[PDB]
């Protein structure tokens, strides 16, 4: 059979392969933490832009209503002028 | 000093402790891959909402433009009636 010294030499190869795998996993953890942080910045930026555009939506809807009031005003004035024209 | 069998046993304790740390790193990586996936899912969902919000904004800008031109035309038609009613 193999001597214990030979088995030790083979086991040290396993120890070194474990360390290399652990190095790769530690690097992957760091990269993933960075990806999470970057994606959180993206999501927060999207939420802030959504707030600004929701405010723009609000302002446009009210603008439509304001222009509808002006429309009614001008229509009523036009009818008043039309009635004056029936006495001209 | 220590026999090769005993040195093997000491090295095997290192193999086992490195395996524990490697398994813990793999679990951390899995948790971080879930965290990345959920944050990218959040960002994409916000982009979906943004696309529908921009559609609403575009439709409202169109309505504002249409109502504005209609009101400007009514203002011109009112001035025309006023000119027809002039006596001097």
């Amino acid at each position: 059979g193999e001597s214990w010294q030979k088995r030790y030499d083979s086991l040290q190869k396993i120890v070194e392969k474990q360390q290399q795998k652990m190095d790769q996993l530690r690097s992957q953890v760091q990269s993933l933490e960075q990806e999470v942080a970057q994606e959180e910045g993206t999501s927060q930026a999207l939420r802030e832009e959504a707030q600004r555009r929701d405010s723009a939506l609000q302002q446009l809807r009210t603008a439509v209503k304001e222009l509808s009031v002006q429309n009614q005003d001008l229509i009523e004035k036009n009818l008043t002028l039309q009635e004056h024209l029936r006495q001209a």
